């Protein structure tokens, strides 16, 4: 069974929190690759002024081009939204029967797994990996694998807020991505 | 007065934990400078090979170069043997009575404040700044200024450990610093 880690999110924009987690679990659990699964844009959701999936893909490409082991998974973008993880993992599970997928989540999403659609069936399809800081233990009734990580508490929403409020983004996400954001004036301006 | 930030530590090695913190608080509280104040490490009697103040100072200089607003304070390295924060601030206060220092510490270090040497006197010399993840509150009996930050839970000790057991260090500390570590074989050979 090939071990491939999956990291979901909007990647609007992608940041060192995404890369840090991918690299850590990739090593801790000896995975083959880690795939970044962009979310499809939700309906009604920002049918206003927001990033096109096209720009997210570009930044995501800028952020992962230097790693042969990190690749993009357009599975959720292949269908119209919203995207349920279960349905999504069902498909990757039929396209890649030789793979034991590891769905990776931040320490704080763990308490919300009960609200995920079909979580019990989903736990049959993939093996959940929860990321936590040294010594802190993840509590949940679902089987999860914990991987101690020098966690970076940055997020795409914090980054979007900051680009508008014209705040600092230093050390938060890849420079190449930052250049992309400014050249195209995303969020900022 | 001109407000200056202070971050103490071994910086053995200096890492992105430190830089992020200084840049986050430098912007949050509008400081005009942040000072990196390296501690003096005494010789472990049961014998333990530790980095020379020489190379640690070079590592500190490597990670501090590019930032005009980041400097090294050599006050603790000027005394023989490690000194208490109180004593160091007594000297910095009298040496720069025009400055109001902001001693920056990790939110998780906050609870241990009551056990600090002369903390009652220290509270009047400097202004404590506790750094924490957004939303988290800093329970403490002392008047601390809290600043929400996308906290990077990396530590010098966690690093010395990755290098020894040959674990990954990616995104954990600056490029130049790793280059210097690899050469002189600081935590390996
Ligand atoms: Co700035
Ligand atoms: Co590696």
């Amino acid at each position: 069974m090939r071990k491939i880690g999956i990291i979901g999110g909007t990647f609007d924009p992608p940041h060192y929190g995404h890369l840090l987690i991918a690299n850590e679990v990739y090593h801790a659990l000896n995975l083959e690759e880690v795939w970044f699964l962009p979310n499809q844009i939700p309906p009604h959701k920002q049918g206003r002024d927001i990033t096109s999936v096209e720009s997210r893909l570009q930044m995501l490409e800028l952020a992962t081009e230097a790693e042969e082991h990190f690749s993009i998974c357009l599975e959720e973008l292949s269908r119209k939204g919203p995207s349920y993880t279960y349905d999504t993992m069902l498909q990757l599970t039929k396209k890649y029967p030789d793979v034991q997928f590891h769905f990776i989540i931040g320490g704080d999403m763990v308490e919300y797994l009960p609200k995920w659609y079909n979580i019990e069936a989903l736990l049959d399809l993939v093996t959940f990996v929860g990321v936590a800081r040294p010594g802190y233990k993840l509590r949940t009734p679902y089987p999860i694998t914990t991987v101690e990580i020098p966690e970076f508490a940055v997020s795409s929403s914090l980054l979007r807020e900051r680009y508008k409020e014209k705040k600092t983004c230093k050390y938060l996400l890849p420079e190449k991505v930052q250049v992309y954001i400014e050249r195209n004036g995303l969020y900022e301006s």
